[PDB]
């Protein structure tokens, strides 16, 4: 056996640019075979892939993704390691969640919103059981496969915990408004701080891709949160769901539900919504 991720460039047809990553343009394209063929893919490119250091940082997402196999985590298809260096993944054809929600607003009901939240909770309980911390949970990093299916991507910041306590910190303009207080205060990242971010993500989804604490300053937000202030209940969010969100935003990370618990409660809230 042994899964070989090295793909041949002849099997790839490069299509149009569909976005931008930190290392370069992302394209859609086609991955081909003589048999079991025509597969639409996303292709991340890398501007400066001649530098060992840039190349190493870029291919690390791919290294992290070869560990995962989940219906709601973006799948790694392979890599081309010869220059120009490419990362090949399954295409999420409907794109970014924020854009999708803002536009498909009048074609989606409440049950679809809770479903997306539920699907993400299964991907995160999966990571939680593998002792993997994401660190960048936000609707901006959720992608849409189809109308009834979202997937977590962006594994650039994702780290494997030896289960031992925290992660450290390197560099980057921190998404303060999504961050748990102990991540802002101690640069501490755990499954519990992922849960905090997921609560903010759920809020976003329920607000149809509106951003948390808009018009508020990154330094005023920290103080608001300490003083006990929380993001308001979204319009037509069920009281049971908002209660769930508020538990995710417990200042003490030990008081926050685990993902395995959130998964079960969302499943129950989803049935009640579809039922009533
Ligand atoms: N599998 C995919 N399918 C469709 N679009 C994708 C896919 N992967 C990436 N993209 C697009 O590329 C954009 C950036 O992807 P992402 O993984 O968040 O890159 P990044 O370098 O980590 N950017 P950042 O969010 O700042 O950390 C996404 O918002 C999508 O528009
Ligand atoms: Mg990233």
């Amino acid at each position: 056996s042994t899964r070989d991720y090295e793909i041949q460039r002849e099997r790839i047809e490069l299509g149009r640019c569909i976005g931008e990553g930190q290392f370069g343009d992302v394209h859609q394209g086609i991955y081909m075979s003589p048999e079991n063929p025509a597969m639409a893919v996303a292709i991340k490119t890398c501007k400066n892939c001649t530098s060992d250091s840039v190349r190493e940082k870029f291919l690390q997402e791919a290294l992290t993704m070869r560990q995962f196999d989940h219906p709601h985590i973006v799948k790694l298809i392979g890599v081309i390691t010869e220059n120009p260096v490419w990362i090949i993944m399954e295409l999420c054809t409907l794109g970014e969640l924020r854009s999708f929600l803002q536009v498909r607003k009048f074609s989606l009901d409440l049950a679809s919103l809770i479903l997306y939240a539920y699907q993400l909770s299964t991907a995160l309980a999966y990571l939680e059981s593998k002792r993997f911390v994401h660190r960048d949970i936000a609707a901006r990093n959720v992608l849409v496969s189809s109308n009834d299916c979202v997937k977590l991507g962006d594994f650039g910041l994702s780290r494997y915990m030896e289960d031992s306590t925290y992660y450290k910190a390197s560099k980057g303009k921190l998404p303060i408004k999504w961050m748990a207080p102990e991540s802002i205060n101690f640069r501490r990242f755990t499954s519990a701080s992922d849960v905090w971010m997921f609560g903010v993500c759920m809020w976003e989804i329920l607000m149809h891709g509106v951003k948390p604490f808009q018009g508020v300053k990154n330094n005023d937000v920290i103080g608001r949160i300490e003083n006990g202030e929380r993001l308001p209940m979204p319009p037509n969010c069920p009281p049971t769901l908002y209660s769930l969100m508020t538990k995710c935003w417990a200042y003490d990370p030990s008081r926050r539900p685990r993902f395995t618990e959130l998964k079960a409660q969302l499943s129950t809230i989803l049935e009640e919504e579809k039922l009533q």
